[PDB]
């Protein structure tokens, strides 16, 4: 799981 | 799961 | 599961 | 599954 | 399944 | 399937 | 099953 | 099945 | 899982 | 300009 | 231009 | 410029 | 530009 | 620009 | 610029 | 500039 | 600049 | 600038 958010 | 948001 | 948003 | 937007 | 929006 | 809008 | 719109 | 729509 | 925000 | 091959 | 191959 | 190969 | 491979 | 390979 | 690989 | 490999 | 490998 | 690696 990679969650990026910006 | 890749998620990237922005 | 690939999921970008922007 | 391959999901974009934007 | 490829979804691609924008 | 493959999906395309815009 | 290939979809595109616009 | 190949739908084209625009 | 690796998370980034910002 | 549309190029669908496959 | 769209290009679509595969 | 829309490219998708595979 | 907007590419995918694969 | 946008790129995916993989 | 986006490039993502994998 | 993203870049994200692996 | 963001830069992931791995 | 950002940077991972691992």
């Amino acid at each position: 799981i990679y969650q990026y958010g910006g």
